[PDB]
Formats: C-alpha cells, structure tokens, sequence
C-alpha cells in the first residue's frame, strides 16, 4: 500500500463540497493505509501576515478535520510548522532547483518571493515523507511534477534518496449553480450557525417556476445538494414532491436546511468540543507531529549524509 | 555600550597572508571592545558544491582556523550557521515581505545571468537568508567589502518592510566599510583568483613553493638590493617590527646576501608567525571533539539571542 500524503489548507471555512468531495473520501482511505496530512499553515503566510487570524485559522481547520473523521490514531496528522525540518529540506532543495522551473509555474504565472518559491517548500514536504501518491486537483497538478522534477534532480546527483511522488485526481454545485468554491462565494459551510446555514441556503438560485406548478428537479440546485443528503428512497420522495406542484421552492429550502443540519450535527458538535478545551486540540496535534518529526529526523539524516550536516 | 558586529565567514578555499594580516587580525583584537558575532556560513556553501564530504571538512577546517587565527569564543559569539535552526524560518517569513525585483536585481544574480549561465533558486534566495542572518541577531554593524554592501540594503529593506507592518521588530542594520594592501607572489594583490597567495596552513613543502614563487629583479648576489621594490621585502615587513625591518634592509642595502637567501629567511618568518596556530589548527581537527565543543558552546549562545527573537515573531505570524 502507497504512502498518500495531503496538505490541508487552514485557510477559510470548509464546505459541503469540500466534504462530499475530498473529504470524505479521504476519511474512508484511513483503514486500507496510513494517510499522512497536514495542515499546510506555513503556505498560509504566503497570503496574509496577520497573526492572530493565522493562528485561528489552524486550530479552527484542526478542529474541523478531526471532526470531520481524521484519526490521528490511524494517520499521522499534524501541524506543518510543527515539523521545522521542512524548512532545512527547502533551502537544500532550492539549490538543486532551476529558477526556469519556478518561473514556468502557474499560481505566480498567472510578487513576492514567498509566493514565487512556494512550489519548493511543497516539494520539501513531499519528498521528505517519501510520498508515492498527492491527491490534489487540477489546479496543483504541476505543484506535484515540479516536485517530482527536483527529485530526479536530487537523484541523479546523489543516488535515488527520493521516491518520486505521482499527482493523483463527481462536482457537488454551488449556490448558483457552478463548482462549490470559497473564490465563487456560492458554498454552504459546514461549521457556521443555524442562521449563517439558513442565509447561505436561502441563496440558492431557483427557476421562477410558480408554486402551483410542477418544477424540474433534474436542473434544480436544491435538489442537486439534497441528493447529497438521501438515498434512492428520499430522493425519490422528493422528487415526487416537485412533480405533484403545490409547494415552493421556500418548501424545499427548509427541508434542506433541516437535511444539512442534522448530517453534520455530531461533526459540529466535536468542533466546538475540539475549540472550547484547546488544550486537548494541542495535545492530539502534539501527537501527531511526533509521529511525523520520527518519519522526517530519518530522512534527514540521510539528507544530512549527503549534504555534510 | 558596544554595538553588535556580524560577520559571516566563508567555509571554502584557503587562508592565507592576506586573509590574515588584511582582515583577520583587525577582526581578532576587535574581540576585546567590540561585540562580535562570527558564523561560519555554511548554509551559504551550499549554493556553490553540494558534494557533502567537502562541505563538512570545509566547514571544520574553516571552524578551526579562525579559531588558531585568535577567535576566542569566550569574548565572543562563534557558530557553525547551520547549528542555529532558527534561520531557516525566519527565511520563509522574510520571503513574504520580500519584492520580487529587489532579488531580480541583486549582483549575483543579475551577473550570473548576464554571463548566460542558469541560475539556482537557492543563488536568487540566498540575499535573503543573508538578510535573515544578519536581522535574526539585531545585528548593528555588518562589516563589508567595497562590493559587498548591497546585501546590507537588501536586508535593511525587508527589514523596513516588516518593522512597517509589524512594528518594531528589527534594527536596521548598517554596512562598514572596512579602512594596507597585501602584495602577493606575483607583485599584485593576493588573492586566490591570481594564484599569487602563501597560505597559513600548509605544508613546509608548500610553503617553500609559495615562497620561492616570488618575483624579483636580477640584481646580482654581491650587490646592494632595492627593498623599496622588493616583494620579498614588502611581505617580510608584516612579520617584522621597527628594527627588525631595518635590520633587514640594512642585509639588503649591504650586498653580500642574495634573494635566494632572503627567501629562506622569510620563510623562517611565516613558520615562526604561524607555528602556533598551525598546531592548534592540527588539534582540532585531529580531535575533533575539543572543536564540536567550542562550536556547541557558540551556537548555545546564537541560539538564545535568535530564540528571544524568534519569540517575538512568533507572537506576529502566529505559531
């Protein structure tokens, strides 16, 4: 079985697309492998500096991964910034890394030197826990090559000290419609209060199909989320509703509403857990980072071998 | 009230004269009335081999040269720079504050990719991990070479950057310039790039090369000798006091000694100079032990000035 390792953005709140699309999954992976995942908090500076709000955002993104169904007994999680040896492994990567190479990628293509060097800091956590398999998307594809670049790079000079890792790859729709993503402001957040997850469902754009009528379920967003949240017998239920007519789309709403709520009650609930006794939230990520400074002291030391430290 | 001097010495090639009576003795007996802080640079060294095995032996012998030069790490702070950890990070949060054009325009670069040679990341990043050097310590003084200072600007700027948006987090550091030239085997300045230099630390045999490389006019044996013009001369100057130089040159403006044999003079000159650090140099890389610990002990107390340091950053970004 293949070492997966994902970083995990601390920054800004999970939604129900993060779930049912990566997390989820992810969550379920735990049994048939040791997964490796961190909250990626030193990337995070790369696009804010305030620090209070930094470090908020990591015991918040802790406390929703946990609850969500990370075991760190299973996996080994932690916090980036709690495993320091990246930071060494960075500037030895940077001098077998070609500037071209930074210059070619896409999250700066498309300026400051945090954000132009970024790719090799990933690289670093990757490398250093010898990753077979990063589940990104897409948008991380080339993060994932330009790491396996300078692994080929490293390995050619020095004997085959890295694995090489390989990038691996249904949408749940957003309030309007499109992809759920934080940069289209259309998600329905998982951690927020009753009246925050009543607004953000009551955004959701409708037909102007009028309340007597039959409606389309096939093409309605609100059904599209609710399909997340019920098997083939309460989506059938369902639809019969927007068939039969005589109820609104408002009707709809509030049965989602009361669909989410209930889905991510326990996982709420263990987050306010995690977040109003923090000593025990430091502790499982104390844990975790043992587990993950162990993997890294050892590969450093061959690192070290290598480099003459 | 003496204000903190830091200097980053470089691991590669070998001392020599120059080195010495150019810039390390200065550096040796400001030890006294000054607050110096000296580390070898080895994370830098990485930029330029990554052979391990050298770097390491670099490192040492750099470790225990200065150290048989006269640093003396009880009046002073002297680290192996990899020793302190703490750098590395405040490396990755210096690079947020840091423009991309200030790195674009930094002279080892723009250089290096003029010539059309390719260039590391770690060549583009190294000013700041410099910069990071130089700020973690609240380095006062940055003692520089005519060409060096731009890396003091580029650490004084992202300095400026993070004290505008954090407060006062750092001083703003200072490049001096330093202030008599040191005549190699050829006639020109020593230096490694001309292959003019007698190194400290060598053989008897190499030494003795070095030495009988230099270059002379064909005055004969018998006849007076101009000391005035004489290289032999100039060098054997820096190993020599008031009467001892004029003892010399009344050798030299007597007739009846030859270069030849003011050659072998000079090179019982360099070996009576050098004797006893060349021994105390044999010593610390024969036991290696005496060395870690000296270098332990100076990077015990880096460690603690860049940990209060670090303490405050920490508050700013959040771990």
């Amino acid at each position: 079985a293949m070492r997966v390792l994902t970083g995990l953005q601390p920054s800004g709140d999970l939604h129900i697309g993060n779930y049912f699309g990566a997390i989820k999954q992810m969550v379920d992976a735990q049994e048939k492998s040791q997964m490796f995942m961190f909250i990626a908090n030193y990337h995070a500076m790369t696009s804010s500096q305030d620090g209070e709000k930094l470090k908020q955002n990591s015991l918040k993104a802790a406390a929703a991964f946990l609850s969500l169904g990370i075991d760190p007994q299973k996996s080994v999680f932690w916090l980036q910034s709690d495993v320091k040896e990246v930071m060494e492994l960075y500037w030895i990567l940077s001098q077998f890394t070609p500037m071209g190479l930074l210059e070619r990628a896409h999250s700066y293509k498309d300026a400051s030197h945090g954000l132009f060097s970024y790719p090799v800091l990933m690289a670093a956590d990757i490398l250093l826990f010898d990753t077979r398999i990063v589940p990104v998307g897409k948008d991380q594809i080339q993060h994932v090559e330009i790491a396996r670049d300078i692994a080929l790079k490293v390995n050619n000079e020095w004997g085959e000290i890295f694995t090489l890792p390989e990038a691996r790859v249904a949408v749940v729709v957003g309030t309007d419609g499109a992809k759920m993503s934080k940069s289209y402001q259309n998600t329905i957040d998982i951690f927020s209060s009753e009246k925050t997850l009543k607004k953000q469902i009551s955004s959701i754009v409708t037909d102007s199909t009028a309340l007597e009528d039959p409606k389309d379920h096939e093409n309605c967003n609100i059904f599209k989320i609710a399909k997340l949240f019920l098997d083939e017998s309460g989506q059938k239920e369902l639809q019969i509703r927007y068939e039969k007519g005589g109820e609104g789309y408002g009707h709809f709403k509030i049965y989602l509403n009361e669909l989410v709520n209930a889905y991510f009650k326990e996982a709420r609930e263990k987050y306010n857990e995690l977040l109003e006794k923090p000593s025990h939230l430091k502790e499982i990520l104390d844990f975790g980072a043992t587990k993950a400074r162990k993997i890294a002291q050892e590969k450093m030391q061959k690192i070290y071998e290598k480099i003459g430290l």
